[PDB]
Order: structure tokens, then sequence, then C-alpha cells
DNA sequence: GGATTACACCCAAGACACCAGGCACGAGACAGAAAAAAACAACGAAAACGGCCACCACCCAAACACACCAAACACAAGAGCTAATTGACTGA
């Protein structure tokens, strides 16, 4: 488990789903912080694929695969790359809402 | 009553004379000065020994100046006017 530095998503619970062997970035599964597009022209909850198929806009439907604004892949939950110099790698520690979640 | 005038009188010069006190020599011996050996203070030579006393700091108790600091500066009342993040950094 980690937790991303910059972007939208700073110290955010990453759970590390990929690592890839080229040493650049590793996939992470996250729970979405967007508003779908409908106020920018936000907390952490369940992706609504229908929401953003029916507001439109930026996006590309793969059935249970998605790909919308800011390029960002979803799948049934963002699985997306982000870089080892962009998470910390140790000393997330979560807890058991995020095992449900993801002395 | 000092001195004079007059009237008895007893103490001693002088006499020889008795003779043992006194004086000119003589001897056993003795108190003492000449000489010598040994302790001794009078009086000046130092020294120690206090000894007040005038220093050299010594230490604390004001005396005085200065300067820095903080806290204070009458009540009420009405109205209007303006500001209350800010250029800009960094993913995206």
């Amino acid at each position: 488990w980690v937790r991303l530095k910059r972007g939208i998503y700073k110290d955010d619970i990453a759970q590390v789903d990929y690592v890839e062997p080229s040493q650049n970035t590793i996939s992470l599964k996250m729970i979405p912080r967007i508003d779908y597009d409908r106020i920018k022209a936000p907390p952490q909850r369940l992706f609504d694929a229908e929401k953003i198929r029916s507001l439109g806009g930026d996006v590309a439907s793969d059935g249970d695969f998605l790909i919308f604004e800011g390029n960002r892949y979803s799948r049934k939950f963002l699985f997306k790359s982000f870089a080892m110099s962009a998470v910390i790698t140790e000393g997330v520690k979560p807890t058991l809402s995020e095992l449900e979640k993801f002395r």
C-alpha cells in the first residue's frame, strides 16, 4: 500500500496492484476523487460508470474498462500507473477500513 | 648687791722619808698585712623586643548621577467610508 505525493491524490491510499519490472511506474488501485465533470468546467466514493457515461464528455468505454478525463484508467476503481518517486513505499500501514475498502 | 672693809681658818707649798707603783729592757708567741688565687657587678658596646603607627591595600556601606523602562492621558452619541489574500507555482 502506498500514498501519492502530488496531484489531486495527495495522501490518498493506493493498493499496489502490479509492479512493472521497468522500475519506472507501478500500477495502483485508487478510489476516484472526482466529481464526474459536473461542477468543474472531492471525497472518496465508489466509481459510478453510468453517471460518467450519461454526462458524456471525454470518455471511452470498454465494458468494465473506462478511460476518462485526465488520461484516467478505471476498471470495475482506478487502475493507473504512477512513479515510485511520486508515492511512499514505506510507512503507510493502512487500517481495517482500508482492508474493507480495498498489544 | 657689786664692791669694799674687816675678821677668823683650814688646805696645801715645802720638808724629808717609806717603798712598792711605775718605767726602761727582755722573751714566748700571736693578730695581721704582704702576697696570692678566685668570683664579681658598673658601666658602657652591641643585640632582641615590643610597639605605636603610618603605611597598602581591603571591603562593604552609602552618595550621587544617569538612563532606561512602562504606564497614564473626560464622558456619552450619530453618521459615512473602506478593507477584510496575492502574485504566482506547479502539475495537467
